[PDB]
């Protein structure tokens, strides 16, 4: 019975913890990348109302990413995931500080003065990108470790 409970607990961990975590981080990263793209798409814009509308929309998307990250942080496991996510959050705070300055300059001075904020803060943004990519790798590893253990336990049952 302790054998079956081991397999059932590892299946549950895989299906209800690991896979959701991976699906969620994948989706946050895709959203952040789209969000980043939108910050460059607002610069060629010429109508001020269209510019403000896009910034308001992107701030909503920023708040969704942030809420998703805060929610994810409550679930992180000690070790590589916690340390990686702690760093990711620091770089997220950094880039949203850049983004606040970018939005403010775009709306009060124009795209020509706002673009350099993006062009010159690449170290800040790539650090955030890199952390997402490391976190996804941790979860990819967890997915594979889960599978290996599930398969191994099917053996112990003598099945
Ligand atoms: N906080 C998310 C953790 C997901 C991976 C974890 N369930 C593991 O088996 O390693």
């Amino acid at each position: 019975s302790s054998e079956l409970d081991k397999i059932q607990s590892e299946l549950l961990n895989y299906t209800d913890d690991t896979l959701p975590a991976m699906e969620n981080v994948d989706a946050i990263k895709d959203k952040m990348s789209y969000w980043r793209r939108t910050q460059f798409a607002v610069l060629p814009m010429k109508d001020e109302a269209q510019i403000r509308q896009t910034i308001e929309r992107n701030n909503r998307v920023q708040a969704e990413i942030n809420d998703s990250l805060v929610a994810y942080g409550k679930t992180v496991w000690p070790g590589e995931e916690e340390q990686t996510f702690k760093r990711l959050m620091g770089n997220w705070n950094a880039y949203t500080a850049v983004t606040d300055q970018f939005n403010q300059t775009l709306l009060t001075q124009g795209a020509d003065d706002a673009y350099p904020i993006l062009a010159n803060s690449l170290s800040t943004f790539e650090a955030l990108e890199s952390d997402f990519t490391l976190l996804i790798g941790i979860l990819h590893q967890a997915m594979d470790s889960n599978k290996v253990q599930i398969l191994s336990s099917v053996k112990t049952l003598n099945s």
